[PDB]
């Protein structure tokens, strides 16, 4: 077992490339097992989750080369009806969206198929996709709406119009997966706008979409191959763009960053704390938007986190509190519950964890109040949660003395090279042995 040490952080500087968009990966390289051709996935995130998805898509005869040092897949569509039963269980590892999209995937194949994980993947919320799938003529046997998930396939699923009661978690995407083998057409229509990673590559497979403040799709079209590269993970620049704001000194330029409008909330949010971040050499190649961040040391001031920006920011808020807690003046975040159902729940995870670092920190049912202060040096849990892990491993650029951060085997689920990027931009990070 691995922990994070911190020493503090003398600035920030240099030019980096964070790896591939984990969201991105996982549907790139489903859509690319099933369509017709080959397909090159360039930038492919080589994470433990990532990984996950490919070897489960292989063990119903997806046919996929890894090339794990350049970051590609070469995968030789199946075609849409092409895959066949798998013999185990799925082990999705630690990866809800894996187990989530796989859900929406396999509802309407000719055969079963049981979908199980880690112990934390085995506590993470389900009912928002068994429900409608359901809907569409599934059957998913479940104990208490978490996995593992026996999904009994169904060849004759029907097109549902759905309105989903939240922001989707991925139940957008797993719906429109199911949607591609429905009878009809599958409609999913949302409060407020989602992530549309799942849109934009169905568009890149040339499956018909259509197109107001809803989603169609009519089932029995084909997929068709078409090589794709995935743009940096924002997600995983966002460490950085609040390690660089907060360390003083700090000048960083993060180099292709995926910058889709839905995953932009933790640059809107620290802009309203007064950082300095810029975004330039933006381009559009297949997809997805990407562009170069620029950030310099900058002054915070707290916020009131507005609602809207909360469905954009999600994952990012441990991150995000960790800039509040060296802010000047007082942060609440509301409307954030769906941090509570995550890995961990990452409002108990953080609030714990600043509170050991010497922040005035405290918990709401749907988010946290936090007064700026002054970071110590001190050990924190990662709660086995990656963003907990590197949320902590940033907190100590500044924080007075050493941060110790027990328990960092999960941050390689989506940042396999985290350690190594960061001291190389001069963020202290060593991995040490830890303990049980
Ligand atoms: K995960």
């Amino acid at each position: 077992v691995m922990d994070y040490q911190t020493i503090p952080s003398q600035g920030l500087s240099g030019e980096i490339c964070v790896p591939g968009d984990k969201s991105i990966s996982h549907r790139a390289v489903l859509l690319a097992a099933i369509a017709e051709g080959q397909t090159q996935v360039d930038g492919f995130l080589m994470g433990a989750d990532n990984l996950a998805m490919v070897s489960a898509l292989q063990q119903m005869g997806a046919s996929i080369q890894v090339i794990e040092d350049e970051n590609i897949l070469v995968v030789e569509g199946v075609g849409m009806t092409g895959l066949q039963a798998p013999p185990e269980a799925l082990d999705c590892g630690n990866s809800g969206t894996a187990i989530r999209l796989l859900s929406g995937l396999l509802a309407g194949q000719p055969f079963n198929t049981v979908l199980t994980g880690d112990s934390s993947l085995q506590r993470r919320p389900m009912k928002r996709i068994i429900d409608p799938l359901t809907l569409m003529g599934a059957k998913i046997d479940s104990t208490g709406n978490v996995p593992p998930l026996k999904i009994y396939g169904n060849p004759r699923l029907t097109g549902i119009h759905y309105q989903l009661p939240m922001a989707s978690a991925q139940v957008k995407s797993c719906l429109l997966l199911a949607g591609l083998y429905a009878r009809g057409k599958t409609c999913i229509t949302e409060p407020a706008p989602s992530r549309d990673h799942t849109e934009r590559l169905l568009k890149h497979f040339h499956y018909t979409l259509q197109k107001k403040q809803s989603i169609c799709v009519s089932g029995g079209g084909k997929l068709k191959a078409n090589d794709i590269s995935i743009p940096g993970d924002i997600s995983s620049a966002a460490f950085f763009i609040v390690a660089a704001t907060i360390t003083p000194g700090s000048a960083i330029r993060l180099c292709r960053v995926g910058v889709n409008p839905t995953r932009l909330g933790v640059i809107n949010l620290l802009k309203m704390m007064g950082a300095d971040i810029e975004v330039t050499h933006y381009t559009e190649k297949n997809e997805e938007p990407t562009a170069d961040i620029t950030v310099r040391h900058a002054r915070l001031k707290g916020i009131d986190i507005p609602p809207d920006q909360v469905p954009l920011t999600i994952d990012e808020f441990p991150v995000l509190l960790i800039a509040a807690a060296v802010a000047q003046g007082k942060t609440v975040l509301r409307d954030a519950a769906e941090l509570r159902v995550k890995e961990t729940d990452r409002i108990a995870a953080m609030v714990d964890g600043l509170q050991k670092l010497g922040i005035a920190a405290e918990s709401l049912p749907d988010g946290v109040i936090i007064q700026g202060g002054t970071l110590e040096g001190g050990e924190v849990n990662s709660y086995d949660d990656h963003r907990i892990a590197m949320a902590f491993a940033v907190a100590g650029t500044l924080a007075k003395g050493p941060v110790r951060i027990r328990n960092c085997d999960n941050v390689k689920t989506s940042f396999p090279n985290f350690v190594e990027l960061a001291n190389e931009v001069g963020m202290n990070v060593k991995g040490v042995r830890g303990r049980g």
